[PDB]
């Protein structure tokens, strides 16, 4: 509140404050305004805008090494969840994904439970501007290499730390070794295979509210995220491994004879995916 | 030519003629040009430029039904090819992944020959805007459906005709019926299936100058494209089709036990391809 007072104050212009007072002018609205917009608001002699424009540039760009206009500028960042409406096609086609890609488990419903389908209660678009300019920036860093082709997938994700993913983005950090492929960060194309993973490693204990990993009352959410492949490492046997191999950007687990039974993606940066829908369902 | 001359003596400004000429300005030349770029060229007086102007605005945008600009502007259209440098990251990635994407196939190289590698000789980018725009569009348009993805890939592409398909871009017109799945255009994450069809169907009859399908000598083509792809459905085994199955963009044929022995992808409208690098090489 008193940042803009003193910027004026030093400027010679306080005579002005009780215009920007009225117009609720803070300095990271007035560090965006030229003379088109200083003169809509009513000031009106050319020395005062010139005058508030130079100590905006002096500020700004005079004093870059600290970064100023990032200290401004902070409000209007976070994450916006979007509802889609149950009658447009976006929504159709991915409850068509989710309902369509259950399969049959080699365990019997231990880790996500026995159902058939889904009952989708609402599907939400995550809308955050830092973590898609942090997604962006790596996709295109991954297609400069191979090709100029990022071999981007919408792939599911089923986690306990949902809300922490789409306010603070995937990271690495809190993937740890214990993963089939290592420390990576875990993505699959069938939501049944996501589903084992909603209420931790091998479905944890089940829902806080019934201790029940069957649990047909308390409701679960999946992320339908945007995954960045690049060049993958197909792999069939499992492996404790940190980082990609070299000169690969993801490890595709297949499905052989033995082991897996259905396809797995592994990422080992989290900047590499961005959590795009948010589902919000139970099992039937 | 004479467009320009008859442009300006309509507006009573011939007297300027002695510039045009001299500054090689077209009509296609002046549709494009302000009060800026007339000033540049000396016409000063501010009524000339206004006529002119005014003149260029009756004749774009007061005929538009006529569709005067697309006459204009036909220069400048078409493919031009851009040769990449061995030493670059692309042309590596290319040939890594044509060279790694070598199987032996079912038959003993009855088709695409008896090899184990490639002599690739260049690699070129293709750029051709008109057809970039389509694919783009179409793109878009698959996109706007299945829940904002494209689902697009890299894929190789071989047929005797890849350079009609260079400049005229992929046409499902040249499609029939003959193909395993039906009427479409066909890709292949595998180099050497694709290598299968460059001189026709089961290798045509060879190489032109020995009619020899194993050829060491002369050299080959393929292109290596964009591929959307959108919803796919999944076949494992062959069906005839005109168009993709309802509710889908494209089809793909799986490996399966008394089905295909390599994975291959089918579209069915010519725009939702590019052929963006042309790849000429050798059998060893
Ligand atoms: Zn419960
Ligand atoms: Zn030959």
């Amino acid at each position: 509140d008193f940042s803009i007072t003193q910027f004026v104050r030093n400027l010679g212009l306080e005579h002005l404050m009780d215009i920007f007072e009225r117009e609720q002018i803070t300095l990271d609205v007035l560090v965006e305004m030229g003379h088109k917009e200083l003169k809509e608001i009513g000031i009106n002699a050319y020395g005062h805008r010139h005058k508030l424009i130079k100590g905006v540039e002096r500020l700004i760009s005079g004093q870059q090494g600290l970064n100023p206009y990032l200290t401004l500028n902070t409000s209007g960042s976070g994450t916006i969840l979007i509802d889609l409406s149950p009658d447009d096609k976006e929504f159709q086609s991915v409850e068509e994904e989710m309902q369509s890609t259950v399969r049959e488990h080699r365990d019997g419903g231990h880790a996500g439970g026995i159902f058939n389908r889904y009952n989708i209660l609402k599907i939400q678009k995550v809308c955050n501007k830092k973590l898609w300019e942090r997604y962006t920036h790596r996709r295109k860093e991954v297609s400069e290499e191979n090709h100029n082709h990022a071999n981007e997938r919408m792939l599911f994700h089923g986690s306990p730390f949902v809300n922490a993913i789409i306010h603070k983005g995937f990271d690495e950090r809190h993937a740890y070794i214990g993963g089939m492929f290592g420390a990576g960060i875990y993505f699959a194309e069938n939501s049944s295979k996501s589903n084992q993973y909603v209420y931790g490693i091998g479905g944890g204990t089940g829902c806080p509210v019934h201790k029940d990993r069957s649990c047909y009352i308390c409701h679960r959410q999946l992320l339908f995220c945007r995954v960045t492949l690049g060049k993958s490492f197909l792999q069939f046997s499992a492996m404790k491994m940190a980082h990609s191999p070299p000169g690969h950007h993801s490890v595709t687990g297949r499905p052989s004879v033995n082991g897996l039974a259905l396809a797995e993606y592994v990422i080992y940066r989290g900047e590499q995916a961005y959590p795009e829908y948010l589902i919000t369902y139970q099992i039937m």
